[PDB]
Order: structure tokens, then C-alpha cells, then sequence
């Protein structure tokens, strides 16, 4: 999830604010995990869209076999049904490219996700270096081996894809923000 | 049994105005269940008040079975049990389809409950498919399984007939009443 940095300071703010007989770094922390994770659960499904068709997709299947598993089926008075049908491919059609693309933005926080893992290895990797005064393996890791995972988590947060409609072309948010949050 | 909306509001207004050593929640739900157990307990005041009259018939039964056998049985002196039997015949001439009324009455809600239950065991399976569109074990079941339970409830409703004599023909259901329960 991205946090803001402004809601570091909100956090902490809000922390002694509201619960100032509670320890500031922990309670301001637990504000952030616990909407970091708020965020992530809804970010699953996005139900609003992908429940809401999946429920009318069923809703047909049912219209369908109520329909259809008949002698009826062969009359207008059931055979209405092929509406029903069209409606049905309606929704998948709409469906899937929603699925998949929150698939995408999901699979873009993964990427930055793990980007940031791998420099924080190479980050510690580099520390010990640094300590143990192994210049070649601090040098391994601080030319090019961070600066690259650093690059590529810079190029990775650009793949959101920020569009003047909105911060990302993405429909979800995946973020922390300062208040909102 | 049948509850009035307005036994809801009043179970809640009442727990929270004045029953204070109980929460709210529960107050208020034991108040219906509580409520309810008490109109139970008055629809089965149908044996109560039947009963009430098979206590006339036990008096009746006791003097007839005082009198049943003896060495003078044959007299005027103990065949008098038989004026006990005309009011023995009497009152079961009204307790019994009153009491048989009362079974089917209660027959008609053990079926609403099982009918029930089962409708509700299968739109439990149909919401698992909702949410992920299932499309045939649960399709199978919202096909006639529930619509014809539906109906059947539908049918049992009509079997509670209300009519000019008493509101409900199923006489037992006492509905539950904000005021007075």
C-alpha cells in the first residue's frame, strides 16, 4: 500500500489527539497498519462492482434454469428467458476486463511490493558489508545493485499511470491518506 | 407464532427505558423471547383453557370410575355417573376438534419452520454461488426447490385463513402483542 508522508504526521497527530494516554509511536503506527490493512481487504474484491455483477449473473443462471428445465421452455412463456441470456453476456463481458484490470492493479503493487523487499536485502546485505569493512560487497551493493532496485521501484510507482482524471489510471486507491485514511 | 412489528419497537423501548441491570441488545431480545415464550405459553393455553374443561371431564372421569363397578352399580346410587357422561360427551364434542384444530394449527407452523429451514439451507448454498457464480449446484436448487417451498408457505398462509369468527382460522396464533404480551 502507499502511504503519504503527511500521514505519518497525521497519524501522530491524531494519535496523541485522540488518544493521548496511549503510547504516541504505537498508537500512531496501529492507526496506519490497521487502515493499511482496512485498504488491502477491500482492495480483494472491489465487490461493489465485481459482487454486484456476479450476483446478477446468478440471479439469471436461476431465471435460466427456472426457464430452461422445462416443457414451457418452448413457449413465449418461458423462452423470454434468451433476454435474460443476453443480459447474462452483458455482464460477463463487463465483468472479466474489471476483474482482470484490478488484477493489474493489484499485480502493480505486488511489483512494488517486492521491489522495495529486494532493495531492503540489498540494504542489509550492504550494512554488514559496511561493518565488516568488505568493500567488495559494499561496493557490489551500493554501485548499481541499490541504485537499480531503486530505479526500478521509481519506474514501478510511474506504471500507476497518473492521468489528469485521476492519481493513477487505476480505479482503486491502494493508499494511505493523511486524513481520509 | 405471529410477532407485531410494533412488539419490536416496544421490547426495545421498553428494555432501554426501564429494565437498566440488562444491556439492550439482549434485553430487548429477551424481552421477545421471553414475550414470545409467554404467548406460548398462551397458545398453548389452548390445552390450558381445554384442559380447564378436561378438569371438568377428570371430575367427570373420577365420579365415573368411583362409580363404574360396585355391587350396586346398576342403582340410581352410582348411575348417576351417567349424567357425568353427558357432560363428558359435551365437553369432548368441543374440546376434541377444538384440540385437533390446535395440532393442525401447530402442524402448520412445524411445516412452515421445516419448509423454511430448508429454503433457507438452500439460498445459503445459492449465495455461496451468487457471490461467485456458481451456475448449476446451486442453479438446481434455486430452480423449483425454492420457489416451490416459497409456495408451499405461500400455501400455508392461506391455510391460516382468517375469518369472521376469529381473526386466523389457525386460532393458535396468538400474534404476539406490543402492549398487552
Amino acid at each position: 500500500v502507499r502511504i503519504l508522508d503527511s500521514a505519518l504526521v497525521t497519524a501522530a497527530q491524531l494519535a496523541k489527539r485522540y488518544l493521548p494516554y496511549r503510547r504516541l509511536p504505537d498508537s500512531a503506527l496501529d492507526l496506519v497498519d490497521i487502515s493499511c490493512a482496512g485498504v488491502a481487504v477491500a482492495r480483494d474484491s472491489k465487490p461493489e462492482e465485481l459482487d454486484s455483477k456476479e450476483r446478477q449473473l446468478q440471479l439469471i443462471q436461476v431465471e435460466i434454469k427456472a426457464l430452461e428445465r422445462d416443457e414451457d421452455a418452448d413457449s413465449t412463456t418461458k423462452d423470454r428467458l434468451k433476454l435474460a441470456r443476453q443480459k447474462e453476456a452483458s455482464l460477463q463481458e463487463e465483468l472479466e476486463p474489471l476483474r482482470q484490470r484490478y488484477n493489474e492493479e493489484k499485480h502493480g503493487h505486488e511489483e512494488l511490493t517486492q521491489a522495495k523487499k529486494k532493495l531492503d536485502e540489498l540494504e542489509n546485505k550492504a550494512l554488514d558489508a559496511e561493518r565488516r569493512y568488505d568493500t567488495a560487497t559494499a561496493a557490489d551493493l551500493r554501485y548499481f545493485a541499490i541504485p537499480d532496485i531503486k530505479k526500478q521501484i521509481e519506474k514501478l510507482e510511474d506504471q500507476v499511470a497518473e492521468e489528469e482524471r485521476r492519481a493513477g489510471a487505476n480505479s482503486m486507491i491502494q493508499n494511505v491518506v493523511d486524513s481520509d485514511t
